């Protein structure tokens, strides 16, 4: 019922300010987080902040001073403004809509490439999944781990499938409840600081990214991602 399309510059000379807008489409909306996500080349997500529907705005320390995040309910849009460009910033940038009461599903865009031609302070927890690549069989039971560096709630951690030229879809929410779209040869399972997401029958289609993700704590996070591959 939503879509979401990111704009702005793919390239951008350093200290320039990087402006980048979200044209939001589809059904009417009472509530709910227009969030910016990016995206680093080795496919490093990076939580950015939100502006919600009362207006709003959340901003991960690391980015504090260089970013807001804007709307213009009249337009459609929301906005992306970061100053200071550096070529740590070099990234492919989302626009993303999620719906608090609605946990089962989110909404992500296309995706914008941009590439680069403080103060803050704050904690953060982290996401590890390992083996880092992973090749099975046409067939294999395949079980992928997260691990938190501290208790999360089980509520709030969720697993994304990424396939190359796409963006992550949402693939189970709340560590074990699988999304519209996801085959239930998938499972998911864990608490505290250890999760984990099961594929039962390993098909060829299920090769992909999985990044684990964690909202039980501010700024979101996500996990460095297990490349999971077919052999022969
Ligand atoms: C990343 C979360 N699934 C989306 C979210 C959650 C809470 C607030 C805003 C946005």
């Amino acid at each position: 019922e939503v879509q979401l399309q990111e704009s702005g510059p793919s390239l951008v000379k350093p200290s320039q300010t990087l402006s980048l807008t979200c044209s939001v489409t589809g059904d009417s909306v009472t509530s709910g987080y227009w969030s910016w996500i990016r995206q680093f080349p080795g496919n490093k997500l990076d939580y950015m902040g939100y502006i919600s529907y009362r207006g709003s705005t959340y901003y991960n320390p690391s980015l504090k001073s260089r970013i807001s995040i804007t709307r213009d309910t009249s337009k459609n849009q929301v906005y992306l403004q970061l100053k200071s460009v550096s070529s740590e910033d070099t990234a492919t940038y989302y626009c993303s809509y999620f719906d608090s009461d609605d946990y089962a599903m989110e909404y992500w865009g296309q995706g914008t490439s941009v590439t680069v031609s403080s103060g803050g302070g704050g904690s953060q927890i982290v996401l590890t999944q390992s083996p880092a690549i992973m090749s099975a069989s046409p067939g294999e039971k395949v079980t992928l781990t997260c691990s938190a560096s501290s208790s999360v709630s089980s509520s709030h951690l969720y697993w994304y499938q990424q396939k190359p030229g796409s963006s992550p879809k949402l693939w189970i929410y709340s560590t074990s409840n699988l999304a519209s779209g996801v085959p239930a040869r998938f499972s998911g399972s864990g608490s505290g600081t250890s999760y984990s997401l099961t594929i039962s029958s390993m098909e060829a289609e299920d090769a992909a990214s999985y990044f684990c993700h964690q909202w039980s704590s501010f700024p979101f996070t996500f996990g460095s991602g297990t490349k999971l591959e077919i052999k022969r």
